[PDB]
């Protein structure tokens, strides 16, 4: 027993997460959800979305020498939502100004060329209320596409033009 | 000018389904969730339980005359919540006496030999926290199993089993 | 048992009670009978015990969002019985451990300082001995006060008292 | 270590307490906390308080054969608080759906016509401060009285009416 819910998010062993060892607490009522993409490789079945999951905090810790996978949470085109850092400690997934002041999210797979199902989608936008319910989120709260706060080409064109479209979406 | 939610379900358009001709509907809010299985095929893959759906949906109405899939929501093995007949109307699941006054959930496959996978549990469960939230469900809404309402063995010997626990169940 | 029997209760739709939303019956014969009290007001006609009934019931399922008034009878101390949940189903008036195996006559009144009439003992009396009659109680039955199973001072100090001489009361 | 944090409770041993039989834990961080009273006399003084929460105790293991004293604490209008079943502990103050997610705190005495003092009524938010410093309850826990889930005039007129002044009450 540590979690009854929230939007069905996958906790940390269910995908193998091995333990972070991050100690910079959020300052819940965060401001900023970042959406970004992987630019890995993409999943469809729940073990196909557990292994890619497990293989992006492990590039994040085994070479990067970070204390955990960077994002926030995690989404994958099977179509859940994949327990990473998550409401509480300071994610690593916007550079110094953001990470800090914000929520980060990350789809699985490159976004430039092919956007994701609508599961997906929906997976994310739930997170959304189901994270201002915890007061992890503001209610008014501001989404911004990670290339508007760091120059990539994260989270690609085609996932970017669509989260243009959300209502709490603000350049 | 209070509630926002709720849930990540499939809905009908998305796998495909064919149109209700269901018209009856529930008095809201509803006291009773009545748990089931398909006694059907699994499917592990959100595509083949877009399929399975479908079959369940396809039998139900083809074969016994229904206005639709019989089931308020189906679960897949995929760990998703699968839309039915909805929150709204009469469900063809668990006869005359139980069917007007509860909401029916099943899930897919025949589970006297498979405990069913973790998140299913968390994504049903999920979706009574969506009953609730829309006011669907009464707060202190009653779980019951199939069984414990018609003479049945369902929703599964194994499954069965689990559902003994919530915190939510009478019987 | 071919020619029967008892009869002295004024029914639900006689008193006006909302629909029972129930759905839990009592094996009969019922072995135990546990005595309550509403601790309220009481009544001295059927007018005002018609509503003083209907007011528990409001109590019960408009404040506590239960799907009847909790007693299977109560008495009023205009002499009659009103058909609360019963002789078939299980009340809610005494915890689980007795709910089960008890039906739950409660006085309308309170009864700390005050006996209610002896009609009102006379209808008490009367109804037990009817449900014997129709095999709804074990013809040894054992009376228990509220008390006694459950910490609370219903249904009385002066009441607890006289039903303490009942040659049907067990410690 | 060395952070604080909470105390002043009288703990078992000190006011003599039966050995507790009792296995069912709750689970942390506990919600709701549902204020009753004994609807006894009260106590005034450290040495007869401590003869209260035996007397209760008694009351509910020798008299009903319960595992334990019903509440998870107990404040006596000394101003102290009695250790009960504590935080860890499913207790027995109100029905099946609250004992498993709440703490019962009773006040010693009956206060339909009496009011706590002051350090009776501080020792309890102190208490229940205590709770959130130590996350045996949820920052934001709901208080709720006794006659809002179950079917009594518990916790007495005068002290309902104080507690739904509090800053954590919900209806
Ligand atoms: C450990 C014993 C406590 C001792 C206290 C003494 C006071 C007793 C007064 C009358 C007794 C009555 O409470 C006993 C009883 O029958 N309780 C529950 C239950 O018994 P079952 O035998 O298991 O069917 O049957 C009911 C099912 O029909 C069940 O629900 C009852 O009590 C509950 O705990 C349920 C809640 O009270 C339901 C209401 C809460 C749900 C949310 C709405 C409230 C508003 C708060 C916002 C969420
Ligand atoms: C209101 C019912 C109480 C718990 C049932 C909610 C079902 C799970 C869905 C969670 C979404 C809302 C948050 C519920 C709180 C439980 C989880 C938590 O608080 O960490």
């Amino acid at each position: 027993e540590d979690p009854p819910a929230c939007g069905s998010i996958v906790p940390r062993r269910e995908w193998r997460a091995l333990a972070s060892e991050c100690r910079e607490r959020l300052t819940r009522p965060v401001r900023y959800v970042v959406v970004s993409h992987t630019a890995g490789s993409h999943c469809d079945t729940p073990a196909s979305c557990a292994q890619q999951a497990q293989n992006v905090q492990s590039y994040h810790v085994r070479n990067l020498g970070w204390c955990d996978v960077g994002y926030n949470f995690l989404i994958g085109e099977d179509g859940l939502v994949y327990e990473g850092r998550g409401w509480n400690i300071k994610g690593a997934h916007a550079g110094p100004t953001w990470n800090p002041i914000s929520i980060g999210i990350s789809f699985m797979g490159n976004y430039m060329n092919r956007v994701p199902p609508p599961r997906a989608l929906r997976a994310a936008q739930n997170l959304l209320a189901c994270g201002v319910a915890l007061g992890a989120l503001r209610s008014n709260y501001e989404v911004k596409g990670h290339r508007d706060v760091q120059p990539t080409l994260s989270p690609g064109d085609r996932l970017y033009e669509i989260i243009q479209t959300w209502s709490h979406y603000r350049a």
